[PDB]
C-alpha cells in the first residue's frame, strides 16, 4: 500500500509541476504561445485532473505543505509523511528537469519568485494557502461536505491562486512545485517564503476549518 | 453554532473580498498583470471555493442582501442576521485593508463604481443580484434542485456578474464586498447603488423564485 | 401549474438573453469593455445557472426549438408548446429592449448575424444546434446519464457554440435568442437561418439520440 | 447494441473534430474571430459534452490509442476495436472535410504540427497523453473514481493538453483528431509522432494506473 502510494504522489506531483511549470514558462518567454491565463487554467486543471485520478488511492497532496497539515490535524498516518515528502520533491524535480530538456530554449522553467517586496509574498502565500487548504479539510475530510467535487473545489483554488497570487508572488502554495523549476533555472530568490508561506498557510486553515467544523 | 457560524462567515466574506477585489484592483491597475476575464474568473472561483467550504456550517452567505432575502423569506432566523452581518462587513473591511497592504502601490483596491449615468448601473446591479438570488434560493432550499452544485451554480452567477455588470457597475451584488474597497480606496461613487440595488435584486430574485416553487403558492 | 411553468421561461429566458446579448454587445462594442472569450464564458454560464434554478420546475428549456424537439420526441405534452414558446420570446424581446435602454450608447444588442457566406451559417447553426440537443436529451430524458450535471453539459455545448460558431454564425442554436436583439437593434441580416438551422438542428440531434439509446 | 455504439462513436468523433479543429483552424488564420485560449477551452469542452452525452452508450473514446488502451488492460473487448477504429476515423475525416467547406478560405483545418524539434512533440505528446488516459482508467472503471464527474475530469485533461502542448505539439492525444484535418489541409508534418507518441502515452498511463490501482497487482 505505501508503495503504490508513493509512485501514486510521485506521478501525480510530476503531472502537477510538468503541466504548471510548463505552461507557466512557455507563457513567460512568449505569450503568443500561451496566455497568462491560459497557464494559469491549466495550472487550476491538472489539479483537478490528479484529484479524481488519485484522490482515491494517495489523496492527491502533491504537496508537502498539505500533507503536513494533514498529519498535524489527525487526517494522515505520520508515519507516512516522509514518504510523501521524499515522493512530491522527487516527482517535482524530475518534472523540471524533463522541461528544462523538452521546453529549450525557455531558460526559466516557470519559477515562482517574488514581485515587489517579499514580505507581500510572504503574506499573500499564507493567505491563499490558507484558502486552499481550508477547502481541502472541509471536501477531503468532512461528510457534511460535498466530496465528489473536491477536485473542482480544490482545483479552483489553485487557479484563483494562480490568476491573482500569480501577480506578486508567482502563485506556489507548494514548497515542491517551487523548487523543482528553482533548481531547473538556477533561480533562487525568495526561495524560503515558499517554504514558510504554505506551511503557515496551511497549519492555519487547517486549524480555523477544526475549529468552525 | 453561532459562534462558529460567526467565523466561518468572517473567514468566507475576508477570502471572498481578499481574492475578488485583490485580483480586480491588480487588473484595474495594469491588465499585463492580471487580465480583465481573470480577474472576473477568479471572482466566480472564489464563491465556489467558499460555498463547498462552508455551505454546510454557516450557508456561505457572505453578502448581507443574501442574509437578509434568506430570513425575509424565512430560510434563516431573524436573530443572527445582525451578527451575519457584522461578520461579513469585518472580513469584507479587514481583507480590503490586507490588500492595501500588499498590493502597494496599487492604490485603487477593486472598487465597484459606476460607468456612466448611474441608473444603468441601479438598473444592472438589480437584475444580476435577481439572477444570484433566485439560484441561489433554489440550490440551497429546494430539495429538487441539485444542492450539490450550489457552489458551481452560484459561482457561475457571480463570474457573469463580474463579466457583464463589470463592464456598467463593476459587478458587485454585494453591500461589503463594496463598501471595504470603498473605504480602502476612499472612493464612494455612487455607494447608495451598492446598497439598495443588491437588496433590491435579492428581495426580487428571492420573490420570483417563491412564486414559481409552488403551483399554489401560499399568501 | 402551467402558470408557474411559464413565468419559469419567461424569467429564465430573459435572463438568458439579457446576459448573452448584453455580453455580447458591450464586447461588439468595444473588447477593452468586455472581451470576445468573456462574453462567449458569460453566454454558456447564464444556461449553467438557468438549469440549475428552474430545470426542476419548466425544464429551463429557454429556446422554442428545444421546447420543439422535447415534444416531437414524446417528452414533453404538445399542448403546452404555444405557451413555452409566448413566454420565451416574450422574455427575449423583453431583455432585449431592457438591454437597449441600459446599454446605450451601444445599439447593436448582441446580434446573431452571418459572417461570410450564408450558407456557412445555416451549416454550421444545424450541426452546433446538434450537438446541443444531443447532449441534452441525453442529461434531461436519460436515466443512464448524469442528470445532476445536466447544466454543465448543456451550458458546455452553449459556450462551445459561442466560441466557434460566434465566429461564423455568431452562435445562436436559438429563435427566440436570435429574434429579440434582432428587433432592438434593428439588424435582420439572415434572420430566417436562426429558425429554420436550430428546429433542423434540434429534431436530428433527438432524432439520432433516440436511435442510439438503450 | 454494436450498430448503436459505432453511430455512437462516429457522432462523437465527428463533432469532437468538429469543434476542436473548427476553433483551432479559424483561431490559427485570425485570432480576432477566436482567442487562442477559447479555441483551447472548446476542445477540453466538446470532449465534456460528449462524455455526458454517449459516455454510458459507446463510453466515448472518440480516440483510437483510448479504445486501444481500455482493449490493451481488458476493460473493452478486442472484437469491437477495429469497428470503434472505423467510427473514429470515419468521423474525423468527415468533420474535416464538412469543415473545409463551412470555414473556407481557411484552408489549414485546425491541425496538429511540432513547432521547434519534433522529438519535443513526441516527449509531450506521450506525456499529456499519459495524464489523459490516467485519469480516463481511474474515473472509467474504478469504483472508488467519481463516475459521475469522467466528463469534467477528462474534459480537464484535454483543455491541458490543447494549452501546454498545443504550443508545441498542438495537442492532439488522438491519432483520429490529427489524422482529418491532415488530410483535409494537406499537411502532414511529422503526422507518425501523433500515431506513436499516443499509442505510447494511452499504454503507459493505463499501466501506471493498473500498478497503483491495486495493493498487490496480479502478475
Ligand atoms: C485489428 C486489431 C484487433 C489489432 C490490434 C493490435 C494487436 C496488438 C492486438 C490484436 C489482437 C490482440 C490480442 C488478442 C487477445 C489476446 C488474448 C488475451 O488473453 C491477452 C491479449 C491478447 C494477446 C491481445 C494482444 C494484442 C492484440 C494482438
Ligand atoms: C446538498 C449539498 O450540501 C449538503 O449540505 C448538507 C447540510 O448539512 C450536508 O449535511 C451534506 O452532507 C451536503 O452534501
Ligand atoms: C493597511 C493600510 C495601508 C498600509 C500602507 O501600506 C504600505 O505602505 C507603505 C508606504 O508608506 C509601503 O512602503 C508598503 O510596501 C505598503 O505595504
Ligand atoms: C526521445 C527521442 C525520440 C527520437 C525520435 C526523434 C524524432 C525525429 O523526428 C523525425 O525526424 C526524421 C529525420 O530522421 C524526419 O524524417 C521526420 O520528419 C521527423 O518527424
Ligand atoms: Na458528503
Ligand atoms: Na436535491
Ligand atoms: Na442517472
Ligand atoms: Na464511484
Amino acid at each position: 500500500a505505501l508503495l503504490k502510494r508513493v509512485v501514486s504522489e510521485v506521478v501525480a506531483t510530476f503531472l502537477l509541476v510538468f503541466m504548471t511549470a510548463g505552461a507557466a514558462g512557455i507563457s513567460g518567454s512568449d505569450l503568443s504561445r500561451i496566455s497568462q491565463l491560459g497557464q494559469s487554467i491549466a495550472g487550476g486543471l491538472i489539479v483537478v485532473v490528479m484529484i479524481y485520478a488519485v484522490g482515491h488511492i494517495s489523496g492527491a497532496h502533491m504537496n508537502p505543505a498539505v500533507t503536513l497539515a494533514f498529519a498535524v490535524f489527525r487526517h494522515f498516518p505520520w508515519i507516512q509523511v516522509p514518504f510523501y515528502w521524499a515522493a512530491q520533491f522527487t516527482g517535482a524535480i524530475a518534472a523540471s528537469f524533463v522541461l528544462k530538456a523538452v521546453i529549450h530554449p525557455v531558460d526559466v522553467i516557470g519559477t515562482t519568485t517574488p514581485v515587489g517586496p517579499h514580505w507581500h509574498s510572504l503574506v499573500v502565500e499564507v493567505i491563499v494557502t490558507f484558502n486552499m487548504m481550508f477547502v481541502t479539510l472541509a471536501v477531503a475530510t468532512d461528510t457534511r461536505a460535498v466530496g465528489e467535487l473536491a477536485g473542482l473545489a480544490v482545483g479552483s483554488a489553485v487557479c484563483i491562486t494562480s490568476i491573482f497570487a500569480g501577480a506578486i508572488s508567482g502563485g506556489s502554495m507548494n514548497p515542491a512545485r517551487t523548487l523543482g523549476p528553482a533548481l531547473a533555472s538556477n533561480r533562487f530568490d525568495g526561495l524560503w517564503i515558499y517554504f514558510l508561506g504554505p506551511v503557515m498557510g496551511t497549519l492555519s486553515g487547517a486549524w480555523v476549518y477544526t475549529f468552525i467544523r
